């Protein structure tokens, strides 16, 4: 009970849960008014994707997917069948990101971009041809329309000087220009959120929120016209990225915060902010076991209070380890083997804390998340004339995905909390290349 005195720490009684929710709903509100979405903390973006969209553009697009660990680029072809269109990656390329790339300048990060946009040309012989591009840019960004929008803030621990505040669209042609080498029709610039919800919809066509559970957490929604006062119009139905990783950077999750997350957020790229994210997305959950875990062996309570020189340093405690360690079958080979290449030998009881650690962690996450998305789909009921309101959720992302329990605890979770709600859970194959063409197919009827 002394380590389950520590860990209880984490739990969240479904009241706890419904305040959450209650004031996610809140937020949602705030930056959605003129007077207050400049100091609202869940900013609310208009995103340009419209309701009912004039008509496709069948075609060979390219994508680019900026965002994660590793930048990517794909080719994907767009279609058209009796639901509406299709899609499909026929080609694809992976690039990591180098670390000359993400300290020097937004210049040099999109001119590093430049080129591997160009290395995949080669290699599929096609630099001689110029396709719309689509371009999925997981960062908050104010969009003045489909295809331009400032960078309000990098988020997830990207450095990149001189890129907030400056058009991203704008960037990527000043660096497709200092190429000459090929020439692109940079179309349209979407969320990963919206991506993905997108991506979905052809196959269900009740689909209108996207959710990201991955390095970081975020989620996307379509909102009637007339509530985005942001945006001119009061007809149909615009999406719109909540960018609610953001939510409690005015002190809306403080009687919740712990002191690891805390120290998270005291040594975190971003001091201050992206709380809310902080408590679910993957750049986060391992750490926040190790902190777990070391305040255990200062408390003499794990590995006899002797903590590896690996399970000091930051980071070294990934969030697949706690994947890993969940799905342990009981006979603690998982556990040991990750726990031994950090540099410990703990015992059966050292593994059984070990993996109590990463429930506790990834329980929290799985019911923080699930108030937010429950907030989200609740408020969209609240503009629906239907006894039982049926809504599509598409998701993506590695914690989401691939950790063992996160997506039952979330789905319980979020079932719970949304009453007359039918919740459909999809997820997304190639979300982001192909929701970035299906996209930029719409506005490529207009700029081509
Ligand atoms: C301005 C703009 C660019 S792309 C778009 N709309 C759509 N693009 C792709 C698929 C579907 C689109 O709208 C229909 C729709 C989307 C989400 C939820 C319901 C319907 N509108
Ligand atoms: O990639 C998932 C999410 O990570 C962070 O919250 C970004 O700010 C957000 O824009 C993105 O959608």
């Amino acid at each position: 009970t002394l380590v389950e005195q520590i860990l209880a720490e984490f739990q969240l009684q479904e009241e706890d849960l419904k305040k959450v929710m209650r004031r996610m709903q809140k937020e949602m509100d705030r930056g959605l008014r003129l007077e207050t979405h400049e100091e609202a903390s869940v900013k609310m973006l208009p995103t340009y994707v419209r309701s009912t969209p004039e008509g496709s553009e069948v075609g060979d697009f390219l994508s680019l997917d900026l965002g994660g660990t590793n930048f990517r680029v794909m080719l994907v072809k767009v279609g058209e069948g009796e639901e509406g269109q299709w899609s499909v990656k026929t080609k694809h390329q992976m690039y990591s990101i180098p670390e000359d790339a993400m300290t020097g300048t937004a210049e040099m990060l999109f001119d590093y971009i430049s080129e591997c946009i160009s290395d995949f040309l080669d290699k599929h012989q096609m630099k001689h041809k110029k396709l719309p591009l689509g371009f999925t840019f997981s960062f908050p960004v104010r969009h003045e329309d489909i295809d331009k929008g400032i960078l309000l803030n990098w988020t997830k621990g990207f450095k990149a000087s001189g890129a907030e505040g400056n058009n991203v669209v704008g960037l990527l042609r000043d660096a497709i220009k200092r190429r000459g080498d090929f020439e692109m029709d940079v179309v349209a610039m979407v969320n990963d959120t919206v991506a993905t919800m997108i991506s979905c919809y052809y196959e269900d066509h009740q689909c209108e929120v996207g959710m990201i559970v991955g390095t970081g957490c975020n989620a996307c929604y379509m909102e009637e016209m007339q509530n985005v006062e942001l945006v001119e119009g009061d007809e149909g139905r615009m999406c719109v990225n909540t960018e609610w990783g953001a939510f409690g950077d005015s002190g809306e999750l403080d009687e919740f915060l712990l002191e690891y997350d805390r120290l998270v957020d005291e040594s975190s790229a971003n001091p201050g902010q992206q709380l809310y994210e902080k408590l679910i997305g993957g750049k986060y959950m391992g750490e926040l076991v190790r902190l777990v875990l070391l305040r255990l062996v200062d408390e003499n309570l794990l590995f006899h209070g002797e903590a590896s020189e690996q399970l000091r340093t930051r980071g070294a405690f990934e969030t697949r380890f706690v994947s890993q360690v969940e799905s342990d079958t009981g006979d603690r080979k998982q556990i040991y083997n990750i726990l031994s290449t950090l540099g410990l030998r703990p015992s059966t009881t050292d593994c059984d804390i070990v993996r109590r650690a990463c429930e506790s962690v990834s329980t929290r996450a799985a019911h923080m998340c699930s108030a937010g998305l429950a907030g989200v789909i609740n408020r969209m009921r609240e503009s629906r004339s239907e006894d039982v309101m049926r809504i599509t959720v598409g998701v993506d992302g590695s914690v989401y995905k691939l950790h063992p329990s996160f997506k039952e605890r979330f789905h319980a979770s979020v079932r719970r909390l949304t009453p007359s709600c039918e919740i459909t859970f999809i997820e997304s194959e190639e979300g982001s290349g192909r929701g970035a063409a299906l996209v930029s197919a719409v506005a490529c009827k207009k700029a081509c």
